[PDB]
RNA sequence: GCUUCCAUAGCUCAGCAGGUAGAGCGUCAGCGGUUCGAGCCCGCUUGGAAGCU
RNA sequence: GCUUCCAUAGCUCAGCAGGUAGAGCGUCAGCGGUUCGAGCCCGCUUGGAAGCU
């Protein structure tokens, strides 16, 4: 499981900076990749990543804006174009289906693959044995969320060499020793296997809070979360700046991390009239607040372990 | 006025190609830029080159194909959030009012400027003074065009050191004079502009195939032509694969620009199924043919000089 | 970096319609182009002043 | 370059459901990871075979 952000900037894109997208990667987890957000030219990022379309299983829209979602239609064309049968779930707020669905439809795109398109609300938006992603709304105008994607805690590891010890032959028997079954061996005999298993590994959660003004919501979504990747779009001082636009300041992302006891923060969608060398100055602001943070950049990737 | 090609691709996008647009600067000619279709990422490519925004007045698609037009969205939107006031007119088929009007709207996109989109048919799309844009149907499938921008003939030179010899002081009598006008001098002297001028300038003509497969249409609508950008998505031999997918083959191309009397004849849309070797391959397949031939290629500028 | 707007005799402010350059007490920043003609229109290169959703 | 599919004793063809490796006359290409356990699942690196709207 790793974020590997694809384009950190905001508004517009800059050679710097493209418009945001981040990806969470979980081939290992569930052989894909889920898009958050896929501005304009996110396929293109891709195209310099081992990301690969096909390998997306589901996209996550936080709101409606062209630098969000201007790269739907040509990523799921290309998703097509290169073969893709597996089954793509887009997550949205309400216009994401007509977005979707009118410009393939004006573009005659015939799409090799089935697409459902949902456009969501607060609550559970995905669950299933491996992983819940919860929604919920945020400052920024009707039909803004903010995303929790929590993955369930995995079951402990197997004691084999308990089982092996007691003479139980390694095989089949041990999956479902492994699932808390008790079994009947070859032997008559008959284990629980609870008895030989280690507690529980408690699994990751990563959150994005998406485009908001400094919200108490978000700052509850992200309890003890993992990562928390926030949108940073303005230094400390344009407090008044970030109000009026809904959205939010270095100092104000690391506020919600450290409330929220998140792990580590991960800040972008910066703005361009930030400087690379800006670009650690808006860190130093929020590090003074929260001292695990990090300002995103381009194909900057950020591996998720088991803590 | 100059020919910028911003993506030479075709399908998806590539490392070494984008999907199509090409740019006719007309800067010194009317203050601004046309662009010819609109392929996703084509403001990414702008931002490596001088072309701004605000310089584009008006965005001819060939056809509704999204590596055509999923960049419309956001190059508009950029527009505006960058100012911009002019006015913008996109001439496109049937559906890029949809298109355009749907994304704008999901987006609760406000444009800071008029757009004006025309969904065209064969024949004058645009006029004025200074140009006259035609369109026709290709082969490539109900609603498809090839647009000719044709620079009208500009006046000849003031001979104006005849107007001094004959003691016409040069002040404003002048440009009247420049224009034909027969006109009273401050020593109620009477001369006939026309009497004092070179023979008309010939105008430029650029022309756009789009995607489509030989045709003999486009062979007239490049009759005589400056620049004919002709697309050759295959080689020669690929005959019957360009025929199916409604294509064409760089022999076919130059054969056009033969036939076409063109003088130029630009091959574009080139498939990633060749490589920085195959693409001077390629360009000789036409060379054979029509001896002035060149392979687009991205960010290649071509400047179209008055013959 | 991006976008836009500025560098007019000795100071301020024009020249907000290309016609040998002004109003109060001068190589119109530079090189090049268009044009009969450029401070005024188009490139390029220097120096500044805002804003960057 | 892109995408996908292959490299299984001596040849062909499996192993198209992870359980000390097969059917006709073997370091399952290599290094690493997940896992109780990997030819089989995930990376990486070598070599091949199509198609690229
Ligand atoms: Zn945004
Ligand atoms: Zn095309």
């Amino acid at each position: 499981m790793e974020l590997l952000f694809l384009g950190t900037g905001a508004g517009i894109p800059a050679k710097a900076r493209n418009v945001t997208s981040v990806a969470l990667k979980l081939l290992e987890e569930r052989r894909s990749v889920w898009l958050f957000d896929c501005g304009e030219a996110t396929q293109h990022q891709m195209l310099h990543t081992t990301i690969k379309p096909r390998k997306i299983e589901k996209i996550f829209i936080t709101h409606m804006a062209g630098d969000h979602v201007y790269g739907l239609p040509g990523l799921l064309g290309s998703r097509s174009f290169q073969g893709g049968e597996d089954e793509l779930t887009v997550y949205g707020p309400k216009g994401i289906k007509a977005f979707i669905e009118t410009s393939l439809a004006v573009t005659k795109t015939h799409l090799t693959y089935p697409l459902a398109i949902q456009e969501i609300e607060e609550g559970i938006v995905f669950e299933d044995d491996q992983f819940i992603v919860t929604a919920v709304s945020v400052i920024h105008g009707v039909e803004a969320f903010g995303y929790r994607v929590q993955e369930k805690d995995v079951p402990g590891s197997l004691k084999a060499d308990v089982l092996k010890e007691m003479n139980i032959p390694p095989g089949p028997v041990y999956q479902k020793i492994k699932k808390g079954e008790t079994v009947t061996l070859e032997d008559g005999r008959i284990i629980n296997g609870n008895d030989f298993l280690e507690p529980p590994k408690k699994g990751r959660s990563v959150v994005f809070s998406g485009d908001t003004r400094v919200s108490d919501k978000l700052k509850e979504l992200a309890r003890d979360c993992d990562v928390m990747v926030h949108e940073a779009t303005f230094a400390k001082e344009d407090r008044k700046l970030a109000y009026d636009y809904y959205h939010s300041t270095t100092e104000q992302a690391a506020v919600t991390a450290k409330e929220a006891r998140a792990k580590q923060l991960i800040l972008t969608h910066i703005s361009a009239r930030y400087q690379g060398d800006a670009s650690l100055e808006l860190q130093k602001e929020a590090v003074d607040v929260f001292p695990n943070s990090v300002a995103a950049y381009d194909f900057l990737e950020v591996n998720v372990p088991r803590g």
